[PDB]
């Protein structure tokens, strides 16, 4: 009857949509990678291009949702789909089914085309009470799953669409809902779990005073009592939203890793990214994490528009001084609908490091050169230095090249080239 399709991976959003359709009373299948109505969950912009042919060849009533829906014009440009639902879609799939079985222009967040242009409705927020996800029988073959704990983020990172997709107010799920969902996923075969939904430490937070360390500690404790502490992680932590109690809870109830989003060591680029942090904040957060005996990983973004060699040098200096336990390096991705996407869509190739000339012609661009250089230097920066070999060098080269290709493709898609 109804089939929910998601490429490459079993995403939490696809499982949630399938579970909502199941609770509504429909016969639902959740497959990775046909029916009368097909709900298509797309998580990356490049999915609009990589799977254009097979999606346009799917029979039946096709409905597309997910993060890519934040730019419905791009989706409808690449995909001849009956309906696109923007934003949260828990309370929208029933009306979409009634449309497939009701006028599509009456669904909040709906977006479709017609011989006289586009009909694009305003999206709306959903209640945090919703159906259990449909867990496929082979979820153990998939960390295994990202559990959403809260929705929305007060941040303003130009490279993130969460504040625009889910809102700027933190809406925390009921703790018992999270516990029951984790219990069900564990019964179904899932063994490794990651928190998700906005920055990690803002669960149970308030609009008036923000961080609630006791709520975060309680969340971590109650989840670890179901999963085991070694099987739980928290992936996105802001350096300005940590306390000693938060770090103690991470140490006692998770695998002991704190994943900071540092992005850059240049104060100028940090201001341009609207991260709301400065290098001193990162240094203090790493020091406080070390004092509580945590493992520390840091996420960095290279190739941001306007980043000259001075900014990259400052980022490398900071990364060396931090001596983190692990480093992750990514090339800036201009997500459509974000401030970074708006800035890159009008940026000429001579000003975009993804299309700027590198000093070494072995690299396809300056951004790939900086990415590979950072990735290589990280193995001599980290607290446990790894002797660089030819195999690791080739692996880093391949990773930088793959990131360069992905970013080039999504940038050319953003500019409608
Ligand atoms: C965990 C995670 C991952 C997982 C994948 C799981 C997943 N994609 O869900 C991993 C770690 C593998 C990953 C990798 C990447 N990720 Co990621 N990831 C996330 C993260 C943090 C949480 C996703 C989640 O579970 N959300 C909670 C659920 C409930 O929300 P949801 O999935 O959006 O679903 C809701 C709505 O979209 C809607 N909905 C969803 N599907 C459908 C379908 C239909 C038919 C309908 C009607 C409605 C509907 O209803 C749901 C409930 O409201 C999000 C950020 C975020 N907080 O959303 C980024 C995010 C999805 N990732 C992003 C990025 C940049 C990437 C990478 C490309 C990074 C890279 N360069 O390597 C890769 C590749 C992704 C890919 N699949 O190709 C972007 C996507 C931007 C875009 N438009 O392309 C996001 C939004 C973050 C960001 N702004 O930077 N990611
Ligand atoms: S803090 Fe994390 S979730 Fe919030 S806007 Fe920045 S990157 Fe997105
Ligand atoms: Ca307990
Ligand atoms: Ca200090």
């Amino acid at each position: 009857r109804v089939v929910v399709l998601t490429p490459e991976h079993y995403t939490y959003g696809s499982m949630l949509i399938a579970g909502v359709l199941r609770d509504l009373g429909y016969s639902v299948e959740l497959r990775k990678g046909g029916a009368d109505v097909v709900f298509i969950s797309l998580q990356s912009t490049i999915h609009l291009l990589r799977y254009r042919d097979i999606i346009n060849n799917i029979r039946g009533f096709r409905v597309v949702g997910g993060p890519v829906s934040m730019d419905p014009e791009l989706v409808l440009r690449h995909l001849d789909v009956d309906l696109v639902i923007q934003g949260e879609g828990e309370d929208k799939v029933g009306m979409a089914m009634e449309v497939a079985s009701l006028d599509a222009s009456e669904i909040p967040g709906a977006a479709f085309k017609s011989p006289e242009g586009f009909i694009i409705n305003e999206p709306a927020r959903c209640s945090m009470k919703r159906a259990l996800p449909l867990v496929p029988a082979d979820i153990s073959q998939e960390a295994s799953v990202y559990i959403e704990t809260h929705r929305g983020c007060p941040g303003n990172c130009t490279f993130c669409q969460v504040p625009e997709f889910f809102g700027r107010e933190v809406r925390s799920r009921p703790l018992e809902d999270i516990i029951r969902e984790v219990r069900e996923l564990r019964k179904s075969g899932a063994r490794r779990f990651a928190i998700s939904g906005g920055t990690g430490t803002l669960y149970g937070s308030s609009r008036f005073r923000g961080i609630d360390e006791d709520a975060f500690t309680e969340l971590l404790r109650e989840i670890s009592e179901i999963t085991g502490p070694r099987n739980l992680t928290v992936p996105d932590i802001r350096v300005d939203m940590v306390t000693p109690e938060i770090l103690d809870a991470i140490s006692e109830y998770t695998n002991g890793w704190v994943f900071y989003g540092i992005e850059s060591g240049s104060r100028r680029i940090l201001r341009r990214m609207k991260k709301g942090i400065k290098p001193g904040d990162v240094i203090e957060a790493v020091e406080l994490a070390r004092e509580h005996n945590l493992k520390v990983a840091g996420s960095f973004i290279v190739g941001y528009p306007g980043e000259d060699e001075r900014d990259h040098e400052e980022t490398l200096e900071l990364a060396d001084e931090l001596m983190l336990d692990d480093y992750f390096v990514s090339i800036a991705e201009p997500i459509p609908g974000t401030e970074l996407g708006d800035e890159v869509k009008g940026l000429e190739d001579e000003d975009n490091p993804v299309f700027m000339e590198p000093s070494d012609r072995k690299f396809r661009s300056l951004a790939e050169e900086r990415a590979f250089g950072f990735m290589l230097d990280s193995y001599v920066f980290r607290s446990m230095p790894i002797p660089v070999t030819d195999e690791l060098l080739r692996s880093l080269k391949k990773e930088a090249r793959d990131q360069q290709e992905h970013i080039e493709t999504v940038t050319r898609m953003l500019k409608r080239e």
